[PDB]
C-alpha cells in the first residue's frame, strides 16, 4: 500500500500513479478541487450523488 493503493491516495475519486507520484481525477460533470485530489460537482445534479432534494 503506497500510492494509490494507500488510502486511494487520498484521492475523492479516481487514482492513477504517473512515474510514480499520485495523480486524482474526477468523473465528468467534476473539476479537481485546488488541492488536486477532491472533487467538486460543476451543476445541480452531478452524478453518482443521491438527490437530497
Amino acid at each position: 500500500r503506497k500510492l494509490c493503493s494507500l488510502d486511494n491516495g487520498d484521492c475523492d475519486q479516481f487514482c492513477h500513479e504517473e512515474q510514480n507520484s499520485v495523480v486524482c481525477s474526477c468523473a465528468r460533470g467534476y473539476t479537481l478541487a485546488d488541492n488536486g485530489k477532491a472533487c467538486i460537482p460543476t451543476g445541480p445534479y452531478p452524478c453518482g450523488k443521491q438527490t437530497l432534494e
